[PDB]
């Protein structure tokens, strides 16, 4: 099991859920985040301090898939979230030790 | 050390913090998220595009516990977050390589 | 590769991004969260239920760095986020199995 964590542009999310659905992935969990990177917001200095005046929204997609699916999931998200412009974002893969589906108690692959 | 990540229904959170407190867990960190799964929101098509018009709020509980507590923490959250209805959510367990408490520099178990 | 996850006080974020920038870290991802711990919000009881009436905002910094940088990143964040008062927060380190930069397909260290 893996937790694929993808930090994408908020407008690429419909296309991302689509690819994932084309792969057979039942569901996912989404978070709103602010991004900092090469592409940065505007700053302002006021009284010896520099304050951020604009922010770069991103969407964090967090999806648990099996060891047989993650590599395909990574590739799918990469292709689905790509624009070719700076700020496209990241995909990180972390290892899931255990998984539980709260409704049924199902574990491992059956929890996803 | 483990990071227990639980994606639950937002109204089951008071009951979840309670169980965790009954286990001796000092604290936790909570995030607001949108869920997608079997239980889905409503959609709308407008001009060759399908837009989501309703969303399913979930709460993400993120709690670091020791290797001697995580299995009990998982079980507690599972029982505390269960309703028996579709959408109860997930619990994922990931491995924590290092931990630091910012205030005191305490590490490992003493950081939690 | 590691995902350094730091749960800090929201006003220590400018100082945190600064240290990270002094270390050569290109970017990071930030989330708004609620904290529960020793330092707690106010509660209220109404009709046989206890409701939370105040909340403790925290900022979650999530930054992927290489195996040669993480220990320095942890230390930097610890020093940059420290106040000496209760509620300073946590830093957790998790292992990243794979990394992809969506724009270019670059992997591993080149993805960060
Ligand atoms: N070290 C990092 N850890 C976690 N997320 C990052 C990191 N660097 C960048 N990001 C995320 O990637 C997004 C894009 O960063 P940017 O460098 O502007 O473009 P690109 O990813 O195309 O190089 C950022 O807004 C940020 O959310
Ligand atoms: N593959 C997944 N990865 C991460 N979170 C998921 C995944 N599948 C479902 N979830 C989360 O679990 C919640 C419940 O999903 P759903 O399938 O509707 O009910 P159940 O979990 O009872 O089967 C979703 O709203 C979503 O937040
Ligand atoms: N077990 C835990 N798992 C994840 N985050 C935690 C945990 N315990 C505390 N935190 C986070 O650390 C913050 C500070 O907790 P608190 O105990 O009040 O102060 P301190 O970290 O200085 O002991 C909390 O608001 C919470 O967000």
């Amino acid at each position: 099991m893996k937790l694929v964590m993808a930090i994408i542009k908020p407008f690429k999310l419909d296309e991302v859920r689509e690819a994932l659905t084309s792969l057979g992935i039942q569901g996912l969990t989404v978070s709103e985040v602010k991004g900092f990177g090469r592409q940065k917001g505007q700053t302002e200095i006021y009284r010896g301090a520099e304050y951020s005046v604009s922010f770069l929204p991103k969407v964090k997609v967090e999806v648990a898939v099996s060891d047989d699916q993650y590599e395909q999931v990574v590739e799918a998200i990469q292709k689905a979230a790509n624009t070719g412009r700076i700020g496209d974002g990241k995909i990180f893969v972390l290892d899931i030790a255990q998984a539980v589906r709260i409704r049924t108690g199902e574990t491992n692959t059956e929890a996803l």
